[PDB]
């Protein structure tokens, strides 16, 4: 499938090259996989999601999406314009209040809910969770996000925009689920894009155009935007039949455009996260 006039992470995500504009896709595009998206909710009413995403637990007094940040970064998993995944089931877990904000205790709580909310949700080609979220080190938070990896979910979670080693950030700094770092569209480092040996792939993170609130779309930045391409993907290649949720993170970096990138640290994987789809 060729979708024209794509988002540029979007037509990087199926290139040896960068500066097209077309996706390139098997056109199972995900469907029978699942991805949470473990943010401040979804507009699961935007049509851009087609029916095909719905709220199953917020911490707050809505399961809204006040803010807009997880409507985004849901838009880039699996939107019809603006995701990787286009045919996945995405289930929004509210854990950050509409400023953006929450405690640890809370997205512990939610990372502890998509380990056993998964038995509840039809999945056959398995279940993703995106988060898009984190602060400084936790290992109480590192060890919920191992959790959810090791009960069969494929967990992608932000490097962090402080241009700094992600060491020393959680959940990033958690060695056995993916940390994604940012780029742009000229394939360097997104100049707020934490680096360091805990990273194990880039995703488009500058300049990225998704879903909004108000049933709208915007263009932002951040390793928040980066990390859902990762678990779109990883959706899709775990539809395809191509890895397993414990072993997808792995797989997309073996598959990635290696050494394309500009400005990686000495020690920092320069892999860019790629589907090696072949019309
Ligand atoms: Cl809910």
């Amino acid at each position: 499938a060729a979708q024209t006039n794509a988002p540029w992470g979007l037509a990087r995500i199926s290139s040896t090259s960068p500066g097209t504009s077309t996706y390139y896709y098997d056109e199972s595009a995900g469907q029978g996989s699942c991805v949470y998206v473990i943010d401040t909710g979804i507009e699961a009413s935007h049509p851009e999601f087609e029916g095909r995403a719905q709220m199953v637990k917020t911490y707050y007094y809505s399961s809204r999406d006040g803010n807009g940040h997880g409507t985004h970064c849901a838009g880039t998993v699996g939107s019809r314009t603006y995701g990787v995944v286009k045919k996945t089931q995405l289930f929004g877990v509210k854990v950050l209040d509409d400023n953006g904000s929450g405690q640890y205790s809370t997205i512990i709580a939610g990372m502890d809910f998509v380990a056993s909310d998964k038995n509840n949700r039809n999945c056959p080609k398995g279940v993703v969770a995106s988060l898009s979220l984190g602060g400084g080190y936790s290992s109480s938070v590192n060890s919920a996000a191992a959790r959810l990896q090791s009960s069969g979910v494929m967990v992608a979670v932000a490097a962090g925009n402080n241009n700094a080693d992600a060491r020393n950030y959680s959940p990033a700094s958690e060695p056995s689920v993916c940390t994604v770092g940012a780029s742009d569209r000229y394939d360097r480092r997104s100049s707020f894009s934490n680096y360091g040996s805990v990273l194990d792939i880039f995703g488009p993170g500058t300049s990225i155009l998704s879903t909004w609130i108000g049933g709208s779309t915007r263009s932002i930045s951040g390793t928040s935007m980066a990390t859902p391409h990762v678990a779109g993907l990883a959706a899709y290649l775990m539809t395809l039949g191509k890895t397993t949720a414990a072993s997808a993170c792995r797989y997309i970096a073996d598959t990635a455009n290696k050494g394309d990138l500009s400005n990686i640290p000495f020690g920092t994987v320069n892999l860019l996260a790629y589907n090696n789809y072949q019309a």
